[PDB]
């Protein structure tokens, strides 16, 4: 990892694009390229500042967000920018939403693996993400291509897997148990455990307790075998995530269009115990009957 110092007096600062699980973020140029600028607010990010720099500094990885380098005239962090926008923001956010598939779906979830496998293969320690979810998250290149952010860590309750907020040891298993949280999230096209709400304690207890978001109607049972296993109380009974990207390759044969940009306008409605999915799986179903004939 060679990560470049950068003079802060070359860097044009532009918009805010928004703020990360720390900081605040800015589009900005820097040698004529465009790119986001991440400060620190008010010095209390200053560890979540030199905890995100030490680890970017390591990693390279298509999926994750490219460090350029960082600034010392003010302190901050240097990333490459694209056009898009955050996960949450694709499946939740503002009017009107993007139509999505299957197809789309399965592939955002098999590149977070991806990216989180490489974390985990870090040598001589593991990198745990351990804030994934799906507003640090960033989709880029018409949201095909999803890229993970906000390592600052080294609202977040919904994902979060139970030994982490029990106090306990864990281990780079709890990133499992967040992946499938989304996987169910992205299907859905419904935010976890939203009916509970409250404050986060309420959802905290609600998982300790062993409550889950709702199995999917309809939702193949491969995929159904996956995602249960990743939100197992124990740990241990959860996939690695290199287990879990070799199942998603391998599915992907059965969702073919990944590669198609988000073009569609969508409204949707939505509606308990087994929940409807947002995507459609018929089309699953065929192919594999294809396959299997
Ligand atoms: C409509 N978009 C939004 O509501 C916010 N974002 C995403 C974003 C902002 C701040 C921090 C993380 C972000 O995305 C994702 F990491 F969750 C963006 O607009 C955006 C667009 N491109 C980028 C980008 O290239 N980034 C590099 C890492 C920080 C954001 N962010």
């Amino acid at each position: 990892g060679s990560l470049h110092m950068i003079d802060y007096k070359e860097i044009e600062v532009e918009e805010v694009v928004g703020r990360g699980a720390f900081g605040v973020v800015c589009k900005a140029k820097w040698r004529a390229k465009d790119v986001a600028i991440k400060q620190i607010e008010s010095e209390s990010e200053r560890k979540a500042f030199i905890v995100e720099l030490r680890q970017l500094s390591r990693v390279n990885h298509p999926n994750i967000v490219k460090l350029y380098g960082a600034c010392l005239n003010p302190v901050c962090l240097v990333m490459e920018y694209a056009e898009g926008g955050s996960l949450y923001n694709v499946l939740h956010g503002a009017e009107p939403l993007p139509y999505y598939t299957a197809a789309h779906a399965m592939s955002w979830c098999l590149q977070c693996s991806q990216g989180v496998a490489y974390l985990h293969s870090m040598q001589p320690k593991a990198l745990i993400h351990r804030d994934l979810k799906p507003p640090n998250l960033l989709l880029v290149a018409g949201g095909t291509v999803l890229k993970i952010c906000d390592f600052g860590t080294a609202g977040s309750a919904a994902w979060m897997a139970p030994e982490v907020f029990e106090g306990s040891n864990y281990s780079e298993k709890c990133d499992v148990f967040s992946w499938g949280i989304i996987l169910w999230e992205v299907i859905t096209r419904r935010k976890p455990f939203d009916e509970i709400g409250g404050p986060a304690f309420r959802i905290m207890w609600a998982v300790h307790n062993g409550t889950r978001p709702p199995l999917i109607k309809n939702l193949p049972k491969p995929i159904e075998s996956l995602m249960t296993r990743c939100w197992s109380k124990d740990p241990s009974q959860r996939p690695s995530m290199e287990e879990i990207v070799k199942i998603m390759t391998h599915l992907m044969r059965y969702f073919p269009g990944a590669d198609e940009p988000l073009q569609y306008p969508c409204q949707h409605s939505l509606p308990d115990g087994r929940v409807e999915p947002y995507v459609d799986f018929a089309e699953f179903y065929r192919l594999w009957s294809v396959d299997h004939g």
